């Protein structure tokens, strides 16, 4: 239904958004890696404290309201 995301960049804070029942943790991760233009060594997603990607669909097991995602990033200068 609605989900929350916590990107650890630019003064990171939680944000709500509505998503499709066919959404997938790996597809959320790869969109952010592509949008940040950074490899999976320096940008990663977590869900319920686990690393996840190969979920295929949440709705085939049981999709819900208020599920929460944390997106971690790295940089050097």
């Amino acid at each position: 239904m609605k989900i929350k995301i916590v990107p650890a960049v630019g003064g990171g804070s939680p944000l709500e958004l509505e998503v499709a029942p066919n959404a997938t943790v790996g597809a959320v991760r790869t969109k952010v890696c592509a949008m940040k233009k950074l490899p999976p060594d320096t940008t990663r997603l977590t869900y319920k404290g686990r690393a996840l990607k190969d979920t295929e669909t949440l709705e085939s097991l049981g999709v819900a309201d208020g599920d929460k995602f944390v997106l971690i990033t790295r940089t050097v200068g």
